[PDB]
């Protein structure tokens, strides 16, 4: 009943925040991106180059999928460079 905000926002229009607030998304996915992908690996530091595709690559995802929530998207996005 009670659905957080990154669970009922897609990434797509997390990157039309960041033209208002850049810095409010590029926390978000931060926050809980550099935690999910450290995670599964453990290995993986706070790379700020990473943080600035995971996000560049994600908007991209979820312009063909609008159906990527932003907190699955993320989670997903981790997915696949969880593995270098």
């Amino acid at each position: 009943n009670g659905l957080p905000s990154e669970t009922y926002i897609t990434c797509a229009e997390a990157n039309e925040m960041a033209k208002t607030d850049s810095a409010q998304v590029a926390e978000i996915v931060a926050v809980m991106g550099n935690a999910s992908v450290a995670s599964r690996d453990l290995k993986i530091e706070q790379s700020p180059e990473l943080s600035a595709k995971v996000v560049e690559k994600l908007n991209q995802v979820c312009a063909k999928d609008p159906q990527m929530l932003l907190i699955t998207a993320i989670d997903d996005t981790m997915r696949a460079i969880g593995k270098k």
